[PDB]
């Protein structure tokens, strides 16, 4: 079952957003109905409720629950389910007891928050949640000031079935998934998206997270194809074809990595309001760069 | 309530307590956070801060986090001013704000967004929806080196934003700020990097500092207080060295050993703390050696 079941992770891990209403920016569920609908239809094979792209953070731990029950219950088994989760020990086990009962088929543990943390203690932090969930877990890997060594004494685990692996550290990536036995059953994972899978996928890793694939999933699986046969002409074209979107969204720290997905959207009709607090719509001069290159690939 | 007034109250230390909890569950050990709470305000603590990262605010459930607010400002009973940390959604802080002043808090303190994406114009929003919708006034922890100091520019203005715990060290940008808002603001900047750089911020203009120190040797958190007060740079310097070395302890590994070392100073001491919640676990040997070291130099400098 385990070893199994982290085989569903070598493709296309789709991060769905949350529309907002705008103005009183509660939920837009017909637009997440729809958004769903839409990744689904475009051959996404595994869908992430609750994880950044849907600003997870923004939300209410009763909106989160509610997020992943309707994602879970709408996706009504046509692809795998993998619901964020975070917060405190008892919150996050909260969260996915929630999701689990609802129907999803894995959780996602988000970097922790808090400003504090050990690598003994993140190893106790992830074991301890894992342990109380019964359902696989995979965990999102970003803080570079962690060990790798977290990863590798947790692996064994047969629940952690993968590892979303975030730290753009080529050297690092290459070394843990060398040390981390077939055996473990744990899928790696770029979570840095399509800037990164090339090289990710290169040194070992089998799919990568995306947020592109709410607007242009075509672009994406293109890059996937291209990854999994080894046309490596192919995989640079179409990495240098979507860098540029990818670049946007990490403007400003990063601030812009959900409200250029939804501004995009908005733009090719597609519904997805706007973002909450703490992101505010484009700049002028952001809004201008992104329409420069929706222009461009309107051209291709 | 004259807010101008408001923020003089924390030209002072702002203390930021510990929450001990218990055994092996990890429960929240009620005496431990009395005792706690009563050891900073017989030291002398004018602002105490519950729910502040020293507290480990983000290791506790939302349920646990208004228990602890409720608890600390009872039991305070107007000794000393109290500011509740808040944080996460927008709802959610709003939540815990109207909390903890329902319980009687004098102020809240809003927490560096969790949000791993922000904007300068989004934070604006972010901390005014919140300010705006609490019936008592704010304090905002700034860490964000990415944001701009125009966020804070942007919100002084507001009765309601009584200070700013500014903790970006960045002398150059923390004077910048400090000189740009107008005292008619009312707006009280707070060294929140403590100690190490108290000396450093007051130069700048800061008015006061955080501190998790003086939850085990408060003396000398107050001795650089009042050395800085009078001027006596000589003095300050010599608190400061003095101080340093355990800053720099809870600094290690990203800052990872913030509270453990604390926790481990203060049982070492025979106060009651007790151990860190996932995901921070007890100090590593090597650590622990260098803490034991430093307690046995303060004693014989006694």
């Amino acid at each position: 079952d385990y070893g199994e079941f982290s085989k569903r992770f070598s493709t296309i891990s789709g991060i769905n957003i949350v529309p907002f209403l705008e103005g009183t920016r509660e939920i837009d569920w017909k637009g997440l109905d729809d958004n769903v609908e839409f990744l689904l239809q475009n051959g996404i094979e595994v869908i992430v409720p609750n994880g950044n792209t849907g600003e997870f953070y923004a939300l209410t731990i009763e909106e989160a629950k509610q997020v992943a029950t309707r994602v879970t219950e709408l996706v009504n088994g046509r692809a795998t389910v993998v619901a964020g989760i975070g917060y405190s020990v008892d919150t996050a086990i909260e969260l996915g007891k929630s999701a689990i009962d609802s129907g999803a088929d894995c959780v996602m543990i988000h970097q922790p928050v808090h400003p504090y943390i050990t690598d003994a203690g993140a190893v106790e932090y992830y074991r301890n949640i894992i342990e109380a969930l019964d359902a696989p877990s995979i965990i999102y890997f970003k803080d570079a000031h962690l060990s790798d060594d977290v990863i590798k004494e947790l692996a064994p685990l047969d629940k952690l079935v993968g590892i979303k692996y975030a730290i753009n550290d080529i050297q690092r990536v290459t070394q843990v998934m060398r040390a981390v036995p077939k055996s473990s059953n744990v899928a790696f994972i770029c979570g840095t998206a399509e800037k990164w899978a090339p090289f990710f996928y290169h040194a070992g890793a089998v799919g990568f997270t995306s947020g592109l694939v709410n607007v242009f999933p075509q672009k994406s699986f293109a890059l996937l194809e291209a990854l999994e046969e080894g046309n490596q002409e192919k995989i640079w074209d179409v990495w240098e074809d979507v860098v540029p979107f990818e670049d946007l969204r990490a403007k400003h720290n990063n601030g812009n990595n959900v409200v250029i997905i939804k501004e995009a959207m908005e733009q090719l009709g597609l519904r997805a309001g706007v973002t909450r607090e703490p992101v505010n719509p484009l700049s002028p001069n952001d809004r201008l760069e992104l329409e420069e290159l929706l222009k461009s690939w309107n051209t291709q």
